[PDB]
């Protein structure tokens, strides 16, 4: 009955698969009658789009914890790292002000983007985790990517088959935090 809210993009919503197929639904199943998992993710969401939806989610779901998994789409849509940092800062602030605990997931961009860019982008996550003194979960795609059979054709998004694994991985990361 205590709720974890997942505020994510495609990596949590599921890319070209249903609600029921994505790892949060599987985690919800695994944690039935202990912890409620509410998936508030939408494919393609930027950090700014996530923040826009946040006040209505906090009021509606009154979560105890909010897992923030955003930033991956920000560069592609014209937002610089410094803008992503500030947007995430604001998200963490709203979660704490609603007396929930923020959990930040580390995001990594494709090597493709540039070495100068990736270091700056990746660096905002530990910076904010330290600044707000919150859990920083590792980027699960670092592991999922090691199995081509778990990747959709685009080489970016985990497929249906990957979702049970990711649910297991999240359950383990989140266990000490949630009961």
């Amino acid at each position: 009955h205590d709720t974890l809210l997942i505020l994510g993009d495609s990596l949590s919503a599921g890319y070209r698969m249903s609600a029921s197929a994505a790892w949060p639904a599987l985690l919800n199943d695994k944690w039935q009658s202990k912890t409620s998992v509410v998936n508030a993710s939408i494919s393609g969401d930027t950090s700014q789009q996530g923040l826009a939806r946040l006040p209505a989610l906090l009021k509606q779901h009154q979560p105890r914890w909010v897992l923030v998994e955003l930033g991956g789409n920000d560069g592609l849509r014209g937002f610089q790292p410094q803008q992503t940092e500030q947007t995430l800062r604001q998200i963490l602030q709203d979660v704490k002000a609603a007396n929930a605990e923020p959990l930040l997931m580390q995001i990594r961009l494709p090597a493709n983007y540039g070495r100068r860019y990736n270091e700056a982008f990746s660096a905002i996550y530990p910076k904010l985790a330290k600044e707000f003194d919150v859990p920083l979960l590792p980027f699960f795609m670092d592991e999922v990517g090691l199995k081509p059979q778990w990747m959709q054709d685009d080489g970016i998004h985990p497929n249906r088959d990957a979702q049970p694994f990711i649910a297991d991985w999240m359950a383990k990361q989140l266990q000490p935090l949630v009961n």
